[PDB]
């Protein structure tokens, strides 16, 4: 199932889409509904290639609002972990996502290199996992930056900057 909702943050508008079936399967966000739908489709295609069964029929749910509460800091990232299904996520990816969520706090950042060192892995493996994160916002991959710049983000540089700004970075 899919739930889509628009939220206002001052003069900006943020659209949040949540794919779910029992527990959360995927999350996407954007500043306009058309972009949101393209990201939802890209995410469904990726999860479907990993064997996850997805239905995009639109249904009401409180998931979008819960995700918005994490975004604005009303709910901490780690408290949302129990809502995630981890369907289509490899054991390695899950390990990275959980460490990041429990240890990289709101208001702070970490470089790809430092995250890799903390998990005994390579910066390229961590980069691959961040690109594939099906749970943006809640699994805070926007807090992972380059040592000399903002770094990449699968959902847009402006989106990454917006999230960092909101968190006080």
């Amino acid at each position: 199932m899919l739930s889509v909702e628009k939220f206002r943050v001052g003069e900006r508008v943020v659209w949040i889409g949540v794919i779910f079936s029992g527990r959360v399967q995927g999350i996407a966000f954007a500043f306009d509904r058309g972009t949101l739908m393209k990201r939802i489709h890209d995410l469904a295609e990726h999860l479907g290639k990993r064997g996850v069964s997805i239905s995009l029929d639109v249904q009401p749910s409180d998931y979008p609002e819960k995700v918005f509460k994490v975004l604005i800091g009303e709910l901490d990232n780690a408290s949302f972990l129990r809502e995630l299904s981890f369907e289509g996520v490899t054991p390695f990816e899950k390990k990275v996502y959980e460490w990041l969520t429990k240890n990289v706090k709101r208001g702070s950042v970490i470089t790809y290199g430092d995250l890799a060192k903390a998990l005994n892995t390579s910066p390229r493996a961590v980069g691959g996992a961040m690109k594939r994160n099906p749970y943006p916002i809640v699994v805070p991959c926007h807090r992972v930056v380059a040592h000399d710049g903002i770094g990449y983000y699968s959902s847009g540089i402006e989106e990454k900057k917006f999230l960092l700004e909101i968190e006080g970075v």
